[PDB]
């Protein structure tokens, strides 16, 4: 059972889309650092990874809609796609953010994205 790595990551996804920072932080590390496609450390602790998402969360317009989370040991793949405003239509973007937890806390967290898309060119 990784139930344990399964606990930050639920939450985390739901608070999102949510708009609960507490619950988005708590399931971090104190010292977790915070990665960008493809290895560009933004944060090295968790008070620079909750500041840099709660600008994300200033959009009215942000929702991580899920598609697929798949978990190996202590590590998991969160498969969403971000709802955002792109000046060419909708601004959905398909995003695998990767999470790995030691002690019960999210120690290294990474995201890469996958590519720009909208509504008007997409079925």
């Amino acid at each position: 059972m990784n139930s344990e790595i399964e606990l930050p990551v639920q939450k985390q996804l739901e608070a999102y889309n949510a708009r609960d920072i507490d619950a988005f932080m708590a399931w971090w590390a104190d010292d977790c650092q915070y990665y960008a496609f493809p290895a560009t450390l933004l944060a090295g602790n968790a008070a620079e990874i909750r500041v840099r998402h709660i600008e994300r969360f200033k959009e009215p317009d942000l929702y991580g809609e899920l598609l697929t989370r798949v978990i190996v040991g202590n590590v998991v793949i969160d498969h969403e796609t971000v709802t955002r405003n792109f000046p060419e239509g909708k601004g959905e973007v398909d995003v695998a953010c990767i999470y790995e937890v030691e002690n019960g806390r999210i120690a290294k967290a990474w995201f890469k994205i996958g590519e720009p898309r909208i509504v008007s060119q997409k079925s």
